[PDB]
């Protein structure tokens, strides 16, 4: 990771709160090309002090964005460990996180909106998978969207997918059941299930999630009665607009090995 001087950076106003992390909008103070000095909107994570003991999952989270280079994975900048704090820096999107933007501008989105935030994320998705590489947590909070759809121009919404924070492998029980149903079974029963299958099924939740206008399935039902969900191996209602229900319940196979591959669901997707 590059490193950033924290006088460079300002704390600007908070975007709320991930899992043992606060973050904040803000603006790093860099020179840039050409040497011209720029102060540059950031997206600031903080880890919680009380959880400095996650440091080295925290910051290998936000290394494995920065593995790879694609144009739907958000930019990590660097990070500031000055003094008592672990802050990663990361490219800050417009219009934020999408489960958010679907509540908010659910009576003007259409099934073809849907389609091309699907397909890209089955894209990006399809570029880890081909890298055999996991991300572990995909959810529409971790989908950014940097360009709203313009009909106007014919300009199609365009997304990016953030880094996926400290894993399900080392995290509590009790989160990763409350992250049911995104944490695939197999992952409640060992995390250390964690494998490239688990981000399909995790694929076919944020599908339910995009196709139900930010809507989080499950919510009304607490921990104990998520477990029991999976031990008696439901699967997720169909969206009122159920056009990717069969492939959400495909993704979402209890048997990992069964869950198609990546090419088989952009194929799914482009048949539509
Ligand atoms: O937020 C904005 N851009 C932006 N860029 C990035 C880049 C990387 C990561 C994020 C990001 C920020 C916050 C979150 C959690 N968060 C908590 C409250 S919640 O309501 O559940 C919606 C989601 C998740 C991801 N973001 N967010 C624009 C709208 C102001």
């Amino acid at each position: 990771f590059h490193k950033i001087r924290n006088e460079d950076l300002i704390f600007n106003e908070s975007l709320g709160q991930g899992t043992f992390t606060k973050i904040f909008k803000g603006v790093r103070r860099e020179v840039g090309d050409y040497g011209q000095l720029h102060e540059t909107e950031v997206l600031l994570k903080v880890l919680d002090k009380a959880h400095r003991n996650y440091s080295e999952s925290f910051f290998e989270a936000a290394s494995m964005m920065s593995k790879l280079s694609h144009k739907h994975l958000v930019l990590n900048y660097g990070v500031c460990v000055c003094g008592d704090e672990n802050i990663l820096v990361q490219e800050f999107v417009k219009f934020g996180s999408l489960d958010t933007y679907l509540k908010k501008n659910k009576n003007c989105i259409n099934i073809l909106w849907k389609l091309e935030v699907a397909k890209q994320l089955a894209a990006a998705m399809h570029f880890l998978e081909e890298n055999t590489l996991i991300h572990g947590n995909v959810c529409a909070k971790n989908i950014l969207l940097i360009r709203e759809e313009d009909r106007k121009t014919g300009n199609p919404p365009f997304i990016k997918l953030s880094d996926p924070g400290i894993s399900i492998t080392v995290l509590p029980k009790d989160i990763l059941q409350e992250r049911i149903p995104w944490v695939p079974p197999e992952c409640i029963e060992n995390p250390k299930n964690l494998n490239l299958a688990t981000d399909k099924w995790s694929f076919g939740t944020t599908l339910w999630e995009i196709c139900s206008g930010g809507d989080k399935p499950l919510s009304a039902l607490d921990s104990q009665r998520k477990l029991q969900f999976y031990e008696d191996r439901h699967q997720l209602p169909a969206p009122k607009a159920a056009e990717l229900a069969n492939l959400i319940n495909n993704c979402m196979d209890y048997e990992p090995d069964h869950r198609p591959s990546f090419r088989a669901i952009i194929r799914d997707l482009n048949s539509l």
